[PDB]
């Protein structure tokens, strides 16, 4: 199956997903000098006041933390957004050295980390179906720089030593994302792609142009994961990034002048 190790890489997954090559993949360069500043986009809405976390999970390509989607609670709106998505989980891509590891580039500059926040449109009723429309997922993205040290990130880097294999999960309650957030919600804004499989074209994408920090030691900790699962030899969850994709007939707006 697909990965990202040296034989089932990225390069490689075209052939069980075809729309590997489609007219909207992501992730995608960010030229900031030629994505237009667009006036008629609104202010971002980030509610995530009432956010319930329940579980975190080593999934063999990330580690999810989900949330309980099951009510009307933490939800982004506004923005490039018509109508309102539901927080469902979020997870990071990262790399082996602090030059890389972000999905999303600007400028053709790497961040060492990129954050994903995976949010459904609720007029689709479940993620499932979501998935299957254009205009199914919002996904905020939002990038790492290693410097000082993020406070609200250490709650996840202390419990991955409990997920360190795949399959493995853990009880993950009352984790507040809004301290995964950086001072500014200015943002990029494009149409594209889930960076995995099934790379389904159903994506709103809201990157942020403010990278959040995290400490060098921070990030060691991601580093330490595995991609195989409990007994098996041992592939440290590393680049476990997508990288950049053709644009072609697409257009980056800004929400910033
Ligand atoms: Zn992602």
């Amino acid at each position: 199956h697909w990965g990202y190790g040296k034989h089932n890489g990225p390069e490689h997954w075209h052939k069980d997903f075809p729309i590997a090559k489609g007219e909207r993949q992501s992730p995608v360069d960010i030229d900031t000098h030629t994505a237009k500043y667009d006036p008629s986009l609104k202010p971002l809405s980030v509610s995530y006041d009432q956010a319930t976390s329940l579980r975190i999970l080593n999934n063999g390509h990330a580690f999810n933390v989900e949330f309980d989607d099951s009510q009307d609670k933490a939800v982004l709106k506004g923005g490039p957004l018509d109508g309102t998505y539901r927080l469902i989980q979020f997870h990071f891509h990262w790399g082996s050295l602090d030059g890389q590891g972000s999905e999303h580039t600007v400028d053709k500059k790497k961040y060492a980390a990129e954050l994903h926040l995976v949010h459904w449109n609720t007029k689709y009723g479940d993620f499932g179906k979501a998935v299957q429309q254009p205009d199914g997922l919002a996904l905020l993205g939002i990038f790492l720089k290693v410097g000082s040290a993020k406070p609200g990130l250490q709650k996840v880097v202390d419990v991955l030593d409990s997920i360190k294999t795949k399959g493995k999960s853990a009880d993950f309650t009352n984790f507040d994302p809004r301290g995964l957030l950086p001072e500014s919600l200015d943002y990029w804004t494009y149409p594209g792609s889930l960076t995995t499989p099934p790379l389904l074209e159903c994506v709103t994408w809201i990157v942020l142009k403010e990278p959040i920090s995290v400490s060098s030691e921070q990030v060691l900790k991601f580093r330490k994961l595995n991609f195989n699962g409990e007994g098996e030899p041992e592939e440290l969850m590393v680049d476990n990034w997508r990288p950049a994709q053709p644009l072609k007939n697409r257009q980056i707006k800004a929400s910033f002048k």
